[PDB]
């Protein structure tokens, strides 16, 4: 046939072609989240957009290394050092450091999250940008684990609106990865999600992540169509554009026939 038929029942993911100046990396916004609040982050509305109704703490731009690996301090006999969670023991010590005198249950201040000084123990963050596939095919995004709650969304009208990266969050709960902390306990059902992407189109990407206490962990990866995996460092794949709500042609509803 002269032309491709298109994905069935307009099933292609919406993408974008922003015409402005591209910037490397994602924007990270930080919002207040209460220490030891084990319920707010279990609501889909909160993780999709309600986080932005809490106080905005600040932001950092241009971030390409997007995984989270926050370790609380151990105040030890030889000084204060971050403790890998698997090395914590007893009530409590950190392997190779002895007993720790400090509480696992208080807020801690650090620049560990993207250089931004905040409380990684208790915070919500929103990562936004556009994913640029170099290859047409199936991409599988993953979280290796989630501590405490997280979502990943891909696509125009799902992550955010084309050419409108900096706007308040949209209300879609059609997450690509639903890593929301269950009300009962541990292990959302599925922490991978696959998206079919066409090379050279910009796909809106949003990650919302929350920690309520102590350790924070979100190892982000993507499996490319060629079978290789990109983990943590998304340089060359993720970009930002300043809003341009005037760019009439920015939205590509069906990259399968554009
Ligand atoms: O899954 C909840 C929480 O579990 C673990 O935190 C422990 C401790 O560090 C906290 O102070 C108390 C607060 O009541 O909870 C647990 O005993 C960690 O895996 C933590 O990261 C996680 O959020
Ligand atoms: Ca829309
Ligand atoms: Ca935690
Ligand atoms: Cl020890
Ligand atoms: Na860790
Ligand atoms: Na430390």
């Amino acid at each position: 046939g002269l032309v491709p038929r298109g994905s069935h029942m307009s099933g292609a993911t919406e993408a974008c072609l922003p015409a402005g100046q591209r910037k490397s990396g994602m924007n990270i916004n930080f919002y207040q989240y209460s220490l030891k609040d084990s319920s707010t982050y279990s609501n889909a509305a909160y993780m999709a957009y309600g986080y932005a109704s809490k106080t905005k703490l600040g932001s950092v731009g241009g971030q390409t290394d997007i995984s989270i690996d926050y370790n609380i301090p151990c105040v030890s006999s030889s000084g204060t050092f971050p403790c890998p969670q698997e090395d914590s023991y007893g009530n409590w010590g950190c392997k190779g450091m002895g007993a720790c005198s400090n509480s696992q249950g208080i807020a801690y201040w650090s620049t560990d999250l993207f250089g931004f000084y905040t409380t990684p123990t208790n915070v919500t963050l929103e990562m936004t940008g556009y994913f640029l596939p170099p290859q047409t095919g199936s991409y599988t995004f993953s979280f290796a684990t989630v501590d405490d709650s997280a979502i990943l969304s891909v696509g125009g009208s799902i992550a955010f609106e084309c050419c409108a990266q900096e706007q308040p969050p949209i209300t879609s709960t059609n997450f690509t990865i639903n890593g929301i902390k269950p009300w009962d306990g541990s292990l959302p059902d599925n922490i991978t999600g696959t998206v079919y992407m066409y090379a050279g189109y910009y796909y809106p990407l949003k990650v919302v992540y929350s920690n309520a206490v102590s350790w924070g962990t979100l190892p982000i990866s993507v499996e490319l169509p060629d079978g290789t995996t990109v983990s943590d460092n998304f340089e060359g794949y993720v970009y930002s554009f300043d809003d341009d709500l005037s760019q009439s042609n920015c939205t590509i509803p069906d990259p399968s026939i554009h």
